[PDB]
């Protein structure tokens, strides 16, 4: 059964809601994203209408097969009625294809959901700016002042310089980069980039990045892995076996590998500055974890938040306990006593 905090009042509409079987009411079901917490339920049985972005819909179409007929694409920043009701969808700052859902509401209310976000000043200047918001369903993922990481450029440029740095003095170093869903393609795109080589993956992969609308896709990827001196593979082989296994197969073409683990944030984001980041090491493999966010800081956060001044906030993350509940609570009492709305 379909929890509270992903139905829309007033509407037909959920979000985010596929597990549950057929909900009670629905006339039109929503998708922020393709991650699977997320899409968790469609298929190619599926015979309701989905809403979503043109991305999230190539991969609704080629990698669950979900029918033609079924999937209803909408343009970014423009004013679209469904069933009766406008919506706006809004770069959503996260993985590809991921969006916010602006509902205006029958009764005048206007309702934000922010599926999976990383916030930014952007969204000051975006479609928001134009009119309040009386509920917020937020992501509030990393919704405490410990969680801090740094911006995702200063992470970018800590990865292609490490890597540029390590090919220059070793021509016959192999770097490996991690991956287990969509989002985060900027790592292994900038290596390659630096190193002037394309991206080998598997087809599988290749064939979920040709559903992306990356420009010049098809100059930066490929599926012969000889010919590329980046390689991609999936997240748990990211470990000494895994890499020592890997490194076999190439063909002694390489006699060293640098990989590459993209997490969300770690512990030890509270002692070390990434400029001060090192790796682990066995052997003639090394391995970094590099602390790249798809999801708001916590101050990143609060500036929306306080910018944006809703009357209510709806928690999305982090709901399954008393503590968590409670704690995101008080700090959401904060922000308003501290901006005065
Ligand atoms: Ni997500």
């Amino acid at each position: 059964t379909c929890p509270f905090y992903k139905k829309i009042p007033g509407t037909g509409f959920t979000v985010d809601a596929f597990q549950y079987g057929v909900v009670e009411g629905c006339t039109a079901y929503f998708l922020t994203h393709f991650h699977s917490d997320h899409y968790a339920g469609l298929s190619k049985h599926f015979t309701f209408p989905v809403y979503c972005s043109e991305i999230t819909g190539n991969l609704l179409k080629n990698k669950l097969h979900v029918q033609e007929q079924y999937i209803h694409p909408l343009p970014l920043d423009t004013e679209c009625i469904v069933n009766g009701v406008k919506v706006v969808l809004l770069d959503a700052n996260h993985c590809p294809g991921a969006v916010m859902i602006l509902f205006y509401l029958p009764n005048g209310t206007v309702i934000l959901h922010t599926g999976d976000f990383r916030a930014d000043p952007s969204m000051e200047r975006s479609l928001l700016a134009d009119q309040k918001v009386h509920m917020l369903y937020l992501d509030t993922t990393y919704c405490s002042p410990e969680y801090t990481f740094p911006s995702q450029q200063e992470v970018i440029r800590f990865a292609i310089n490490t890597a540029f740095e390590a090919v220059t003095l070793n021509p016959h170093a192999l770097v490996v980069c991690g991956t287990y869903s969509i989002g985060k393609e900027k790592v292994f795109l900038a290596i390659a980039d630096v190193l002037g080589s394309k991206v080998g993956m598997s087809q599988e992969k290749y064939k979920t990045l040709q559903c992306l609308n990356i420009p010049e896709i098809n100059s930066l990827i490929t599926t012969d892995m000889c010919s590329s001196l980046v390689h991609l593979l999936p997240m748990m082989q990211i470990n000494f076996k895994g890499l020592q296994s890997h490194l076999k197969k190439c063909g002694g073409k390489y006699n060293q590998i640098l990989a590459f683990r993209p997490t969300g944030w770690t512990h030890s984001n509270k002692f070390t500055r990434i400029a001060d980041v090192i790796p682990q090491t066995k052997g003639n493999i090394s391995i970094y974890g590099i602390p790249y966010s798809e999801h708001s800081s916590y101050l990143e956060m609060k500036r929306f938040v306080q910018w944006l001044k809703p009357q209510k906030i709806i928690p999305t993350v982090n709901v399954g306990t008393w503590k968590s509940r409670s704690t995101m609570e008080k700090y959401f009492r904060e922000w308003k006593l501290e901006a005065g709305y």
